[PDB]
């Protein structure tokens, strides 16, 4: 399944044009009062480099972090929000089509 | 009056403040930033004007840095976890503008 989920983190990281979500986003004002586990798609990568992710559940429960976390972040009207829910979309998608 | 050694130090103050540049460098790739922002502003330009002689007054500098603050207020929203380090930062120029300027 890691090609499967190596293929679907390439999909996010193509739509998160500017890598708003790619880099670790806890120097962000509060960042770390506000979120508790902060998670970035380089931080995904790398986890998968390292074979850390042992069913595609354990891979899809970090790409889901970051996503909610940028929900519990952002506000709902921020532009970086509303793409987030775009790749929310794409990757649950993906999820369904290929690790299913 | 002169005013250019206090614009200089007010915005040494705010590029300090602001510890990770969050506002310092150019934001129009940010998703949609360009068709929710009409006049995108950050501290390196601001750097740059002040060194090309751009301002003829302290209330044309003043108007750049408040653009800043009210950009991230805008695209963020005025209640966010971005605009709370932005709300600083106004609060400390503003302090120093009467004092200053």
């Amino acid at each position: 399944f890691y090609k499967q989920c190596r293929s679907i983190l390439h999909v996010v990281m193509d739509l998160d044009r500017d890598g708003i979500f790619a880099r670790d986003p806890s120097k962000l004002p509060d960042y770390r009062m506000i979120i508790s586990h902060p998670m970035w798609w380089d931080l995904i990568k790398a986890r998968l480099t390292r074979y850390e992710y042992t069913s595609p559940s354990a891979f899809i429960n970090d790409m889901r972090l970051v996503v909610q976390n940028c929900y519990d972040y952002n506000r709902e009207e921020s532009p970086f929000s509303t793409l987030a829910r775009r790749i929310e979309i794409a990757m649950e998608d993906l999820f369904v089509t290929e690790l299913s």
